[PDB]
């Protein structure tokens, strides 16, 4: 694990753990799937929302619930928790701006197979041009008894591309690039001159390309004992993401170049720090409930059945509060609670410095960012700032602040509306980044470790610091296993990229990484 | 109390009581503070929302609850009230369009100290130029044991100013005045050539001017036994308002010239008439609950934790309805209830008559205004109109009506969305005014007394008139003490402005006003 | 007298004396009236211009003359003055941009009483919107024998207002505010629904509102033994000014927020320093004549009977020079004389820094400003600069310099044209300020004391320094009484604002201020 400068071997390892997470999670369906595997690895229990939780949840244990396989709420109940005590909630969203396949996605023009796509969210759509695009999502498959189950599919190869016109044919594109959002924004799946295994149709106008359905059925059948024919695929959501893996960038690997950084970065930080806040025994002394909801559909305004503005968070909080017998315990618990809407913040862009307020704009790798807006697009008030300044004092991490320019529009996060349906005191924070809603996005790499330390300190110290805020009273190489800079020979895996176990861990056989057999060459100094 | 013509000595006294209220309330924090002192003066009890109200509230008494010290809900429960009976609710908002200090508010340019401000709401921003601006808000102060408490601070002096460019330097400003919302809209706090007590920094880039923090700590310490050093100030919301006191204007004092008239006047009218509807004994015969919620954040759309679209009003109404044992009593009580969204209406502007519909536009001092809009930006239907025409018939006050022009946009009030979360029948009314969302605002002075009489009649006669609407069935000088025109010698306070007690009250020693020793000269006729 | 920092207790007292002057002088008629009361308090004698001054003026005494009760020229003749000696002249102007009532000022629209106003000067007219406006001016009153005399009237209350349209009805006003100079710029005096004492006219189309004439007659009759009926009012000039009192602003009270700062600032400084240059005995050794002309109509170009371009200054100077018998003594005296056109200068605006020349732009509270322009809109040459640099060296006050940008227009002051009709060497100076010709204007507070010290030094040392320039040869609390920082207990007047007499002056009974009985509470340290 190469450490170029001021690198501390834990911020890199936390950032490298993010890279494995976001490369395996291109859809909210995959994001929820990867979070829930991490939750059950750390001892969480799945709760069916169809069931009744009166006898299923008890203090001292950790649970998670899932809606539409695309929104997930994980909560850990402290042992000293009574019904009526507050909640420490850190809310993220799993979705990102992208392109979905249309229901009739079959398109063909001039020998080229195209797919008909439709925009999702406010993406920066010129950044999607000339990119290797992968295809991912969930697929409904019929089985022989009539039941239909959901299969998540990842096609990890360059499969689609939206190509630009050449500059010879329109030299005005360098002056200002504009494009029609149908006719010039259609990605290419392949060529139809070479699929002539059968030159018939046998029914007019299939919904999708049969070669696309064959690949979806083949990619599903790789993970099953049986095989799936393409005729049993009923309907799907398919997401186009950037096909290229997220990996560290910069002169000192201080940047993270990644698709879907809009909250895949904070979801990772919120979910990791929920599990990190259970390490020694933070439960058996916790009097609150630590909730991490990772929502869906936040780029279009959360107005859905599983979005943040849905009843998903309030019904889960009421079902936790219905362990007590008094019916007023939900509204009592909300005023003792606190929400952290973890959504990413705008870092300082050096090339566009005029589109920033010059004194309240944060920087990369300088800590997480308290997003403050007077119009309450970000719903941070002073009562939240004092709490999270005390948390940052306890965690010993820096925090920054952000406002927009007054001649600039601001978009609401889920924080204002989650505050409305709960009545819960709240703050909007997030880690700084540049090129938000782009196809490929950039943030700092120290910022992942700073967020996890801050959030785990927020989870562990919420109950003590909540009663101290008085409103409303009466009147150059390290080891991936042990995160330490080594002082001796290094064993370099020639099969991975930057693995580099140490002297002790080489004999300790702790070199588990995605290489089935690694070759460790031993290297001086 | 000078009465120029058709003045009735009670409309002026109600308007003069408003002037004391709005001059002491430049922030929603101060507005809630002044309302709650008026509530506890009239016998209301504070309710902590952290507590359980099953044993704390009983019929025949009056209570108020507060969220974030910036939204307040006061309710009086009638003695004959059962859980399941309706609510008579008059909802206002405490906030106004203004400028907030940024988190990094320190700015300096060319020897001048500036503060970095950020816009709140849709204010008319050219009216803020060349005004004496005061600074007010709430300040979080640390104490020695770590707890942080909220202190409201008022700086009642000309402290800030946004100056225009001189006309010699840009003569085009008279043709059309436009300005950049950062670079030309920065107020001035002072000059830095004369703060040179220490010419160091001792740490790079403090968030605010140290001279500003010294004034905030000094203004706080005036009202405390101890002193506050500026280092213990953690964070604040600071509101810039117009520094100039509200006072009556016009040839006959028929106008009210005031900042923050956007519902400050209705919040005064709704809160006064809630207390005025308890005078003889309106409780001991009341079967409903009279609620006055004064919300926050309504100029940006109420999407907050304490706004109108929050759960603040529905959770309070459910906690009142949870005195009964049946869980369906909340939804039963809503269809027997009625909401009055008291938000100010557009009066007729004589200079801009083309931007008004010539037959449905109200006038100043002609009564409160029923705001009707087909697109339900104002949510008045006919069922509400018949109720409040009957109320105005009982109160003997005039009412008017307002619609917008069809080629004009209309902004939603809190009334439509408070109707949505409650299911409650509702009407949007308010008193007429001109220059809404300006820095200084104008309304009529008789209109304050007309609103209080109408609302107290609405509170006292709701239960009788609610069952009469059938929808959804089966198939020249007066005295400030006694508000009477005197007919004899007048005792004029030479120390106040227009105090003027009478013959009887001079011997009755009832001359309490903000002058520690007044000199009453006796005046013929 | 609160001293926040670097405050010297005399600059504040000079600025507080200005605040009393400008609050009592909203018209040039009131300005001349307040100057002349200050002149006769300091021993000046009134001269009728109808009389002959051959036997009325003698050396060693001070005189003043008045034209149209709106231009005033005060001059002090030294004891050692011979006819033919020079003049030390400091010329200001008494007028400011404002709105005058039309001759047919009665307007009514949609129940509102309006007054028809007409613009005076190049005022920044958007700053007049949403302001409390007072009414002042001179009124011609008939008496029973047919003679008509002039009465100055001040109506010190919010009486008029020009209201803006609300932002809901025209959202484009925030992009660029423009307004028609008749139809949308009509102030409001009151409502006509409540003046129905008589519902007749008795003659078609009276010139003004009868309720306005009743107030003018009532305000006049307050200062007279008899009463005035409104029928005897013949005609008037009535000036709309900002109704709000001038008072110190800023974090350290280093600003002066005031209406009419265009030369009521310099007239105050020129008139005070004329009287301050007589204190010990500056006469009995003075060989020149110290003239302070305060003109009228300078905002429209001084082309009037009492303006600067009139014969008012040259005829007064000739009548002084006609004490000698030689007829050539006037032209001899002009080349030994010097003019100081005291008109206010543009300070540095931090928000509009591009509309300024970055090296020749002065700052607030850094001394008075030598206005230099090549096109002689300001008529300063080098011969004047050397004289007033020597004066500033003697007075020990700083001076600055101003030029306009070359891509910016410049407006002429009275200095170029007063130079033309006299042939007199001259300089244009003034104190720096921002937002010139606004409704409310901002300047520094130390700048008033710096101007008075400079001008009194210019008056006292003119004769010595005029012969040294060789052109054209052969080939925290202080006391208001004693201006000293006190070191002991302070007696705080609870009835005034910031009066605060000291230990010695409390026993000395020297506490004369506008409070008929003050209560002095004694305060530690
Ligand atoms: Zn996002
Ligand atoms: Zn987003
Ligand atoms: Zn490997
Ligand atoms: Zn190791
Ligand atoms: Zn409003
Ligand atoms: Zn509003
Ligand atoms: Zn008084
Ligand atoms: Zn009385
Ligand atoms: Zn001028
Ligand atoms: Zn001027
Ligand atoms: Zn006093
Ligand atoms: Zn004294």
């Amino acid at each position: 694990m190469q450490l170029h400068g001021k690198m501390t071997a834990t911020a890199k390892s936390c950032a490298l753990d993010f890279l494995d997470f976001v490369n395996a999670s291109p859809t909210p369906y995959h994001a929820v799937q990867n979070l829930a595997e991490h939750y059950m690895s750390h001892g969480f229990q799945y709760l069916s929302e169809k069931s009744d939780w009166q006898s299923k949840i008890e203090p001292g244990n950790s649970y998670f619930v899932t809606r539409n396989k695309s929104s997930i709420i994980a909560f850990s109940i402290g042992k000293k928790w009574k019904p009526g005590n507050g909640f420490s909630i850190i809310a993220t969203h799993t979705d990102s701006p992208t392109l979905r396949l249309k229901p009739k996605s079959q398109k063909s023009a001039y020998g080229y197979l195209q797919v008909g796509v439709e925009k999702y969210g406010g993406g920066i759509w010129h950044t999607w041009f000339d990119r290797d695009l992968s295809l991912a999502g969930r697929v409904m498959v019929e089985e022989e008894d009539g039941r239909v189950i959901q299969y998540n599919v990842h096609i990890d190869r360059p499969l689609l591309r939206i190509p630009t016109l050449a500059i010879h044919l329109d030299p005005s594109a360098n002056s200002s690039f504009s494009f029609n959002m149908e006719t010039e924004f259609v990605p290419l799946i392949g060529l139809e001159n070479e699929l002539a295994k059968e030159e018939t149709s046998d029914n007019g106008d299939k919904y999708h390309h049969p070669v696309l359905l064959s690949l979806l059925a083949n990619e599903i059948s790789k993970s099953l004992e049986t095989t799936i024919d393409p005729s049993k695929i009923v309907d799907f959501e398919l997401i186009l993401g950037d096909a290229e893996k997220a990996r560290l960038g910069g002169i000192h690997e201080e940047f993270v170049f990644s698709p879907r950084l809009d909250n895949l970065g904070m979801t990772f930080c919120a979910s990791q720090a929920l599990t990190k806040s259970l390490e020694n025994n933070s439960l058996d002394n916790e009097s609150c409930v630590r909730v991490v909801p990772s929502f869906d559909h936040e780029e279009i305004g959360s107005v859905s059945a599983q979005g943040a503005e849905s009843t998903f968070l309030p019904a889960v909080l009421q079902r936790i509060c219905e362990l007590g017998k008094e019916s007023s315990l939900f509204s009592i618990s909300m005023v003792k609670s606190f929400l952290v809407s973890a959504d990413m913040a705008h870092a300082m862009h050096p090339n566009y410095s005029s589109r920033y307020e010059n004194s309240n704009t944060p920087f990369l790798n300088k800590g997480t960012v308290i997003k403050v807006n007077a119009n309450q697009r970000y719903t941070t008030n002073s009562a939240g700032i004092v709490l999270l300044k005390k948390v940052a004092q306890l965690a010993d991490v820096p925090i920054q602040s952000f406002v927009v320019r007054n001649d600039s529009p601001c978009g609401s996060t889920i924080g204002p509306k989650l505050a409305a349906m709960t009545g819960m005191r709240t703050l909007d924070l997030g880690n700084p980044m540049l090129s938000m809603h782009s196809c490929r996005e950039m943030c700092g790499s120290k910022d992942f470790e700073y967020a996890v330390v801050l959030f785990s300190s927020f989870f562990q110290n919420f109950a003590n610091l909540e009663e101290k805020i008085i409103i409303d009273e009466g009147f150059s190489v390290a080891c991936n296993t042990c995160l330490k800079i080594i002082r001796n020979d290094s064993f370099h895996c020639t099969k991975c990229f930057d693995f580099d176990v140490c002297r002790d861990c080489y004999a300790k056989q702790a070199f588990l990484h995605p290489c089935p057999k690694p070759h460790f060459v031993l290297v001086r100094s």
